[PDB]
């Protein structure tokens, strides 16, 4: 019952030109979010965010997210922040979360994970 859609097919892929670069807000599924950085959550700040999304979902600005592809088009989304907003969105069991996508290169990731950087495929 997951919201399948991406990957219009599975075989015609072959050097597909992206629709030009477009860095804007996008609802990225919670099921494909990568979080390799833990952070102690606070119950007072999470309730405030949970109250903001419930009181007004358009009153909560998006978060920054790095968007990088692997050696095989495998798209990988990394989120270094909004950790609390994730707990608030997670509780609402919502299907996706607002997040600004930022196309980057593996080198940029090294600046952040210049130690536990895995091999993207």
């Amino acid at each position: 019952g997951a919201p399948e859609g991406p990957g219009p097919s599975g075989g015609a892929q072959g050097g597909s030109i992206h629709s030009g670069r477009i860095a804007a807000v996008h609802n990225v599924p919670l099921s494909v979010l990568i979080r390799p950085l833990p952070s102690v959550l606070d119950p007072a700040k999470v309730q405030s965010l949970v109250d903001t999304i419930r009181e007004d979902p358009d009153s909560v600005p998006p978060i920054d997210v790095l968007w990088i592809k692997g050696a095989q088009g495998g798209d990988y989304f990394y989120s270094f922040g909004g950790c609390h907003r994730y707990a608030a969105y997670q509780q609402l069991q919502r299907e996706t979360i607002p997040a600004k996508l930022v196309q980057s290169t593996l080198s940029d990731l090294r600046v952040y994970l210049g130690a536990s950087t895995p091999d993207l495929q």
